[PDB]
């Protein structure tokens, strides 16, 4: 009576990975986790999914569906990572069409080192959505998640 999607979150060290996706299970934000799996069960357009997400730092990245590749909006480096990230992904499923979601993270701090034009400008290279996001406010965490789930709707029958 469920539909199962499995879902992966990489990028760097530090960029929000584990609040997003904590924001999505607790509905809370975290400002100090160590440095695992979740499921959470939701409607998504009249379709009960119940999601299998992977939190990272293999298994799920051989079997995950899709992908949310997470920069944060203030850390350049994390950005300019995400080519080695996606390359990746690329890699294991031997494909150019992997379901991915560009994610720029902590939309709420005021640092900001990467434009939306650089994000937008990479997401449209590559084919893919860019949602930016913030763990701290909620704002896009939902947007993010759902967006994915479509995406890999989109390749594939479910
Ligand atoms: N202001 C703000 N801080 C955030 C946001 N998302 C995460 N943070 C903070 O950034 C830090 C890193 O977040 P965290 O979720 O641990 O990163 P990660 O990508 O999971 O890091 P890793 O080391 O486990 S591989 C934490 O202190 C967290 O509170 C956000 O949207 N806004
Ligand atoms: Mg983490």
């Amino acid at each position: 009576h469920m539909t199962e999607y499995k879902l992966v979150v990489v990028g760097a060290a530090g960029v929000g990975k584990s609040a997003l996706t904590i924001q999505l299970i607790q509905n809370h934000f975290v400002d100090e986790y160590d440095p695992d799996s979740y499921r959470k069960q939701v409607v998504i357009d009249g379709e009960t999914c119940l999601l299998d997400i992977l939190d990272t730092a293999d298994q799920y990245m051989r079997t995950g569906e899709g992908f949310l590749c997470v920069f944060a909006i203030n850390n350049t480096k994390s950005f300019e990572d995400i080519h080695h990230y996606r390359e990746q992904i690329k890699r294991v499923k031997d494909s150019e069409d992997v379901p991915m979601v560009l994610v720029g993270n902590k939309s709420d701090l005021p640092s900001r080192t990467v434009d939306t034009k650089q994000a937008q400008d990479l997401a449209r290279s590559y084919g893919i959505p860019f949602i930016e996001t913030s763990a701290k406010t909620r704002q896009g965490v939902d947007d993010a998640f759902y967006t994915l789930v479509r995406e890999i709707r989109k390749h594939k029958e479910k």
